[PDB]
């Protein structure tokens, strides 16, 4: 379901940001549009070397949300768009989603986020 | 209480990420770097043209949390940075600090964060 736009924005760097429920209200925490992953079957793969909150977080509620945009990819009405995601997640340190990010070496996990809708928000 | 290399971060696009406390979880919207005001006072100001589910959920728990960053500021280890910003948020319709964006003609409120503290998370 992620559009060709999408993809636009990823050749673009940027920082990425990913907020999940916590007891005591969100969390919010970042990558790089140049970290992600996208796999087959709707899956963005994030490299984790800290996130723990956020690991705590997913353990008792899998949603997440997530924007990034470029302002070098146009909107709707002029340059610059981003999208807002929303998918759940999980934390895998082996297996061919880990594989896919192990080139950076001081990555513990890797965050895998199965996409359930993406809005071009702008 | 800001720093310098938030305000260096500044002088770079980006997406600025917002989050606030929704009835059914998170929510998440974005502004850029290049919008961004910062008032005497560690005040961020940020033109307001949609956010209508931010602002309901800033009536109901005023605390928010923002991201943002850049790859063209160093780092702690290496390239890029970017900062976890935590505060109180309000809505301005008229005032100093509305007067702040105004200049953004869709604008049709400022979202005025007093920040309580700033990690630089890179
Ligand atoms: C621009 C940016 C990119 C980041 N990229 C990563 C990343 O790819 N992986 C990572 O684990 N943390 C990254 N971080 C740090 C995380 O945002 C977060 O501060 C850290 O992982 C601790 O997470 P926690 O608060 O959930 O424990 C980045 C921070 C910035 C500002
Ligand atoms: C990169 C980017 C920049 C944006 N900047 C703004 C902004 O400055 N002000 C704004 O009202 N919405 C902006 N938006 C749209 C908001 O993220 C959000 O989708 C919209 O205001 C609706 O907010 P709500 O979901 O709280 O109702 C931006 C979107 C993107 C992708």
């Amino acid at each position: 379901m992620l559009p060709g736009t999408f993809f636009e924005v990823l050749k673009n760097e940027g920082v990425v940001a990913i907020a999940t429920q916590g007891e005591d209200g969100p969390h919010l925490v970042n990558t790089w549009n140049s970290y992600l992953k996208v796999l087959d079957g709707n899956r963005i793969v994030v490299p984790v070397g800290g996130m723990h909150k956020t690991e705590a977080n997913v353990a008792r509620d899998e949603r997440v949300l997530m924007t990034l945009g470029s302002r070098k990819v146009a909107g709707r009405n002029g340059p610059g768009t981003g999208f807002l995601i929303r998918g759940s997640a999980a934390f895998r340190t082996d297996g061919p989603e880990f594989e896919a990010i192990a080139r950076f070496k001081w990555a513990r996990a890797a965050l895998v986020i199965t996409v359930v809708s993406a809005e071009q928000t702008l």
